């Protein structure tokens, strides 16, 4: 399951990167 | 910046639906 | 309880996306 | 817009009805 | 009080929605 | 469909009632 | 003295009613 | 329809009667 | 004059009241 | 019914007194 | 001429209330 | 009674008396 | 028709006037 | 006392003489 | 003595009701 | 002021006829 | 004014007429 | 005293009273 | 003895009512 | 409160009519 | 019975209502 | 305890209310 | 059919919404 | 049993209320 | 009427959720 | 099952949400 | 414009994501 | 392939994201 | 602080990417 | 901006990888 | 194969870099 | 191919990532 873990990843770098958006 | 705030519900969304999809 | 937290994440997510229509 | 506050009316309602729902 | 939180919310619901109901 | 405008008045009782009885 | 405004809301739909009523 | 006549009457009263005293 | 109307309101409840009361 | 008749003018007359004084 | 109709009011009661002194 | 008599007779002046006032 | 009622009560109330004059 | 007389039968005459003019 | 003061009442009235017709 | 005058008069009439007439 | 000249002395004549038989 | 007055008005009235009749 | 209070009561309530109209 | 004082006479007088009316 | 008891709901509304009233 | 008995009353009312309308 | 249905639930609602309350 | 009865009785008035908004 | 349809869907949502917790 | 339902149903009203949303 | 864009993608993945989810 | 195209749509929403934040 | 977090998810979603190519 | 230079690297990286390993 | 062991490597080496470099 | 610019976007980060934490 490297799909999965990957999903599970990419879910994290989009919600740190439209926090920081948010802020700004 | 509400539209990037439905982004942001858009985005928690995603990540509660793709980490239960993750663990199953 | 990971399916229904997704739910309730999906459903802070709808009222912001509409209140954002509204504000819009 | 009366008949989208009416949407916004319903959206708060289902969050806060399907938090209640997860809470048990 | 959660369950009286939802039935607040039902009822502010039925205001607008009744409301537009009778007005259409 | 002044029993129309009867149920919009039996709403606005009701919904003055709710809040009043979740404070409570 | 919500209350107060229970009680006035009560009348109106009562007020409603009856006219309604009266007419049949 | 005459008692009828009377509730009608006492109901327009009331309307104009606690208005008066929960704005006093 | 708002006092003045809950008396007039009154004064038609009377009148009609007494009226049914004295056709009876 | 000449009593109850008496009170059936009365009705009538304090009614238009307190709509005449409403109108001045 | 709403002070004259009240005047009226008045004059019918008088009637009213003699008519039965009269015939006691 | 001759001051009963008197006493009905001086309601019907004023009735006439104030209709025709009433009128003009 | 009115005018003339004026006249016939204004006759109506001496007579019943002069017989109470008269019975004394 | 016959002064009284006369007078009794003027008020007569003059109710009797418009009871027949307002006919006319 | 009240039933003399109702006759000076009514005539108070009437002399009051005719002054004002005379210059009508 | 005629009418007024008339107003007073016409009270204390009926006051006065209403009291003879209510123990009787 | 004939006819109006016939109503100011009927009313004359009541004035005199009541005064001397309240005053007996 | 006050007869001969109200026989004085009694004279006014029968004098337009009856030239009315006649002016018919 | 209950009509007669009804009607007692009026006669008062029409004396603080004119009080306040012929005061105005 | 002249305007208060007449507001409740006028509802004893109802309520006593109503009462009667209610067994009758 | 149904006319009566809203008749007697009404005189429960209006004298709780006219009770508080004259508190304020 | 008014402010109690007036709201229990209103809901009686209107529950007696809508019994009948529904009937009708 | 559907509008009859309505005014039967919002009585039953605030029947329930006002015993509640009654107890808070 | 108050509370869900309440939930209940808003579930019958917002079902009813919008099936007639779908249909208007 | 795509913002009816949205109304229409959430409602549908907001009773299932309801449902299944009057029973829970 | 019956909350894979609810869930569902979110997505399906997500996408004419979103239909409308970018619409505008 | 980038978060419109956004919007839509989001939406893609949360249908794709949630259809996947759901039958597994 | 739907779990290769979640992937996708999370990359074409994360492009957008950061090409924007870089803007910015 | 939310920006550090920003960076550790685009490190994680790298490890977790090279960890599918190299599982491949 | 060295550490914009750092991000924007991070995501130029994870676009060329991605691709790569969707495309296999 | 040996080409995507490095390329591994240097995802987890960045990954421990930062997890430090954010500690301090 | 797309490997050797995956291991070009990885150096980028490593140069700017260490950089920092030797600046620290």
């Amino acid at each position: 399951s490297k799909l999965l873990e990957l999903l599970r990843k990419l879910a994290e770098a989009l919600h740190k990167a439209i926090e920081l958006l948010e802020k700004w």
